[PDB]
């Protein structure tokens, strides 16, 4: 499906009832909706669910803007203004966690509750992105800020995204534990023929709240994850075994921090949950829908 | 773990912090705890897991009683007395269900919602039993019927049960889709190495509420039935195709016609849907424990 957006357009995937609860599904870097296939089949019994593409990514429409962090903000709330959604539950992973993180923030009354994994937060120094402390994780970690730190940089950051298509080629295949089936992986790469279409892409890591910058999405970030520490709608915080952005350890400690989140434990896993763990994760997210939904307001 | 329970003892299994909510696993003819150990490790996180094993079943005591369904019911009456639990999840299937549905219909302030799977309800005919509308189904329903006639027949039942142990050995295997490995299909067999120790599985087919009887049983199940069609908490009913006491197209209306009951569809499954999707089950009701428990008291 498609829907106008701000004098462009965002497709979207959609399943479920009507009179069902809405469930928005919120992708991030590199992906599409696409990576929700899936797990759709498995919460549209219990909910409507929406999949959105984000602005530049999936089958959207490619406008000249920035994309950055604030760019994608304003493109989600107008297409959830035009699809008339006036609350949901949100299931979110990378860039897409960012974006519930803020909008449960703004909108605390929208959000039915939160389901979220390798989430994205303040990272004060470059040793917490893809902070962690098991064994040969620290090779695969300490590569991740390499990577990041160039994509980060002028011209070399171009140059990996742009021209060598590397978020799409490595770092995509690079976070899934199996290998993708060619009729899997094609719908990755059709969205970034060229490097001017990869502009989202590269956006995106410069993005990334590391070391007080940028400082308006690190204070954004800040802000928001204040808001979700005080929050209590029930929320679900999945986690793999390394993960990437977010490790076990952690994973215990963040959702032990919070009200009314509880803590899955995946297995093996990295950066793209979604593809290693489909069942998994919409099986969790369907038996969490409907035991809320069986006690909630009625 | 053993309790004391009127003057024998019933075994279970017991793993999670003892502050969370409590689940109760309640498994049914020829099995035991052990057909939960691949669904506890999943729910552990979120509840207080208790796996009891029935009286005369697993590594429970096997005192000189009839193994009446009333029998179990008041032993797993006692069990749970002697536990101090005084409100409980119940996750359930076979003659786990019966037990449940008629706990929850004597003490609903019990139950805290109800996870269940190819249970037991009244059935007039015959046909009622293994009742399946697919044309491809008749065959194997029909066989059903011919061989829990034969368990029912005084004599013949024993020679099936007793004597060639035909429940563990053809029965429980016949429920899987896959075949148990052999350290998974050992534990099945050791509560039951003589004749004597079996009588509690000959018991079971011969309580099955079926053109009316037997009439205690029958008019127990059709009350419990009705208190479950009325019933308010929330609930979860797993289903796999083609199933076995539990047809897909029944299971689909059934869920309909109930309160705050969701329908989860495993796929390719017959009885014995723990040994063919307990990622799903464990997944599930973690996830729908996880829901209910952060939107109660608050
Ligand atoms: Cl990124
Ligand atoms: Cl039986």
């Amino acid at each position: 499906r498609r829907a106008p957006v701000l004098g462009s357009s965002m497709a979207y995937r959609e399943t479920g009832a009507q009179d069902a609860p809405v469930v928005l599904f919120l992708h991030g870097n590199p992906t599409s909706s696409h990576i929700w296939r899936n797990i759709l089949p498995l919460v549209s019994p219990v909910a409507h669910c929406i999949a959105p593409d984000l602005i530049g990514f999936g089958q959207s429409g490619k406008p000249d803007i920035a994309y950055r962090f604030f760019d994608h903000v304003r493109y989600l709330d107008a297409f959830i203004e035009q699809r008339g959604v006036t609350s949901a539950y949100l299931v979110a992973q990378d860039w897409g966690t960012a974006l519930a993180f803020h909008l449960a923030a703004r909108r605390p009354d929208f959000v039915r509750g939160l389901a979220f994994m390798e989430f994205i937060r303040p990272m004060p120094t470059w040793q917490d992105f893809h902070h962690t402390e098991v064994a040969e994780e620290q090779d695969h970690a300490e590569a991740a800020r390499a990577v990041f730190r160039k994509f980060r940089t002028p011209g070399e950051g171009e140059a990996m995204i742009l021209e060598a298509n590397a978020f799409v080629e490595r770092v995509l295949p690079g976070g899934i534990v199996r290998k993708l089936g060619d009729e899997e992986m094609a719908p990755y790469r059709t969205p970034f023929p060229t490097p001017e279409s990869r502009r989202p892409v590269l956006a995106f890591p410069r993005e990334l709240p590391i070391a007080g910058e940028p400082a308006d999405v690190y204070e954004a970030l800040q802000s928001a994850h204040a808001a979700l520490a005080a929050s209590s709608y029930p929320k679900l915080l999945f986690t793999g075994e390394p993960g990437a952005l977010v490790s076990p350890e952690f994973a215990e400690r963040f959702a032990a921090s919070l009200t009314r989140c509880a803590l899955i434990r995946l297995g093996a896993g990295l950066h793209y949950l979604q593809e290693d763990h489909a069942d998994a994760i919409g099986r969790s997210v369907a038996g969490w829908i409907a035991g809320i939904e069986a006690v909630r307001p009625q």
